């Protein structure tokens, strides 16, 4: 008789997505994330998920390492993998969107009780983040998911990296798409990246929550009133010099004084004056109460 090897007992891994019933509906965003729906009965009743994936390869896959051990209610859900050394990366899909979509459809719904409200679960998963060691680098509103109208969560982790034990800050090599309009001045001048650079970033995506992501108060639009918007090349060094001058972003519509001394709170110009995630949840719920 012919020999053949004897079939081991087959198990299936949940977090494990085949290819074949992974079916593209649409793009979502730009690297991109698609909304796909994941149908192995091919009868269109399987989960949409949401799948990122590159259009490299190395910073995928230490984001999907990333993602894979973050667990919190204010953080976006990792659901598995699609391996090819290609790599998809599946998570669970927000219909919502970001608050970039959602704020300004949503005005009537989304008052300031609410504002505050998503702020602290923002700061809640940051809190975690910085928790578990890591810098976020991109929190900005287009970053924000909306799970409903009473919850967010962090949903992108694509620039996150981790702070070495014992230091404070990580240095940063590939800044070319750098989001500048959300960056602390030691970011825009020496590429250090502290868990205080990711609490100026706050600062900004809650002037942006506050603004309702309004396109006319975005903070790019906002600062390049400031700073002049025809400068290329020089926008950088103009804008660490406005920022060394004591300038910052104004204050929203309708925000009051107390919400933004707490923002303003989060742009002190040196990382070690800025206020942390769990001061900013004692204010907010202190406003709250
Ligand atoms: C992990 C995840 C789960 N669920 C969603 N949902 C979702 C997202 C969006 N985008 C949010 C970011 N915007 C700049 C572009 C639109 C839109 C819809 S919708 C309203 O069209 O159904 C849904 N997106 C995810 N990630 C994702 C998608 C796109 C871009 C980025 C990076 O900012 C992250």
């Amino acid at each position: 008789d012919i020999v053949s090897e004897k079939k081991p007992a087959t198990e299936v891994d949940p977090t494990h997505f085949e290819k074949r019933f992974l079916k593209r509906i649409r793009d979502l965003g730009e690297g991109k994330v698609e909304l796909c729906r994941y149908d192995p009965e091919g009868d269109n009743t399987g989960e949409q998920v949401a799948v990122k994936s590159l259009k490299h390869i190395a910073d995928l896959k230490k984001e999907i390492e990333i993602l894979r051990n973050l667990y919190h209610e204010n953080i976006v859900k990792y659901k598995g993998i699609c391996t090819e050394n290609g790599i998809k990366l599946i998570m669970e899909f927000l219909p919502s969107g970001s608050l970039k979509e959602y704020l300004p459809k949503n005005k009537n719904k989304i008052n300031l009780k609410q504002q505050l409200k998503y702020a602290v679960q923002i700061c809640k998963g940051m809190d975690y983040l910085g928790s578990r060691q890591y810098v976020h680098r991109d929190l900005a509103a287009r970053n924000v998911l909306v799970e409903s109208e009473h919850q967010v969560k962090i949903g992108d982790f694509g620039l996150t990296k981790a702070i070495e034990t014992d230091k404070e800050y990580y240095t940063v090599k590939d800044d070319r798409d750098s989001p500048v309009f959300w960056y602390a001045p030691e970011c825009l001048m020496q590429s250090k990246f502290y868990i205080a650079s990711d609490v100026w970033s706050f600062g900004v995506t809650l002037h942006e929550l506050l603004t309702y992501c309004d396109s006319d108060s975005s903070p790019m639009a906002l600062f390049l009133k400031m700073i002049g918007p025809t400068h290329g090349q020089m926008t950088v060094t103009r804008l660490v010099n406005t920022l060394k001058e004591g300038k910052r972003l104004p204050c929203p519509p309708n925000c009051p004084d107390e919400v933004y001394q707490l923002m303003r709170k989060c742009w002190e110009f040196q990382p070690s004056n800025r206020t942390s995630f769990q001061n900013l949840i004692e204010g907010f719920e202190a406003l709250l109460k």
